[PDB]
């Protein structure tokens, strides 16, 4: 029916396996209505999940938590870390996840352009600016801007998730609870561990 993220534990040590399982339900929503223009945002999530899963699967106990991934790979790659392995993949994945969070939260808070109430371009632009734009050069920005501008009508977007709109929005707010908390904890980990990088693609 739905797929909520696990509750945050008190130690804030998110388990890798259930994390990957949960967020693996997110790329299909880019398909529930999607031309190839939206593939760039989808791929920031999808391609990066695949990279992390690959590392985790080699040794699930060693990479049991996301914190484990960072500390283990810091030991493994030394001074090349954190621009390496699953650490780098998750550094980008958290930004894709953040895009989704801000985009969905914006919609749920009833944020819109009064001139275009059935568009979601202001919501998508807001999310892009606060999640991803900072790490994007001019070339990649155009690629993403093309996707953001091709966004579907709000009514079609909500319809697709619900295959009322107010009841749909209610369910998104519930999903956003543990989803938002989890992402914030991952951002905070990256800062705490000095794993965050600022280079642009
Ligand atoms: C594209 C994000 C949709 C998330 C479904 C709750």
């Amino acid at each position: 029916a739905e797929h909520l993220l696990k509750p945050l534990p008190a130690d804030k040590q998110i388990e890798t396996g259930p994390f990957l399982e949960a967020v693996s339900h997110l790329p299909p929503f880019f398909d529930c209505l999607g031309s190839p223009v939206f593939t760039p945002i989808k791929a920031v999530i999808s391609g990066n999940i695949t990279k992390i899963k690959a590392v985790y699967d080699t040794n699930p106990a060693k990479f049991r938590t996301l914190q484990n991934i960072l500390e283990v790979e810091k030991e493994m790659y030394g001074a090349e870390w954190p621009k390496v392995g699953a650490t780098l993949a998750l550094m980008w994945l958290k930004r894709g996840l953040r895009f989704i969070q801000v985009f969905l939260q914006s919609i749920c808070d009833g944020e819109r352009d009064e001139n275009h109430p059935n568009l979601i371009r202001v919501n998508a632009t807001k999310a892009y600016e606060m999640a991803l734009k900072k790490y994007h050069g001019w070339i990649v920005q155009k690629i993403f801007q093309a996707a953001l501008y091709a966004a579907p009508y709000k009514s079609d977007f909500l319809k697709a998730l619900s295959k009322t709109e107010e009841e749909c929005l209610e369910k998104i707010r519930l999903f956003l609870v543990n989803y938002t908390a989890t992402i914030d904890v991952i951002y905070e980990m990256y800062t705490q561990m000095n794993a965050e990088l600022n280079y642009k693609v």
